[PDB]
């Protein structure tokens, strides 16, 4: 070999594109994506009422060094899922909607550029 592991390109490129995300040069407007939301920190008493499926970009991690992902689009959709779940909760005009925002630009543009 070779340089690499056995996981397919495509999920290469998802570790990547996840690593970038967790980069100093995005953390401004990254950081309210790391964790998982501590709602009883934050007082959220409606967030569990109103998310479902919460998601972060640390559980992404974890699921990513577990081989969880089989494929480009789960990862892609439980990234989806974390931005979602943002627009869903909190209000249109609130600055984690606007940090969200930027983010998902620097994820979408990239994962755009996914092999195939």
């Amino acid at each position: 070999g070779a340089m690499g592991s056995k996981i397919s390109e495509q999920l290469k490129c998802c570790s990547g594109i996840l690593k970038e995300m967790f980069a100093k040069k995005h953390a401004a407007y990254a950081w309210p994506f790391y964790k998982p939301v501590d709602v009883e920190a934050l007082g959220l008493h409606d967030y569990c009422d109103i998310i479902k499926h919460p998601m972060d970009m640390s559980t992404i991690k974890s699921k990513l060094e577990s081989r969880e992902y089989r494929d480009a689009q789960e990862f892609g959709a439980d990234v989806r899922l974390m931005f979602s779940n943002c627009y869903k909760y909190n209000p249109p005009d609130h600055e984690v909607v606007a940090m969200a925002r930027k983010l998902q630009d620097v994820f979408e543009m990239r994962f755009a550029k996914m092999p195939d």
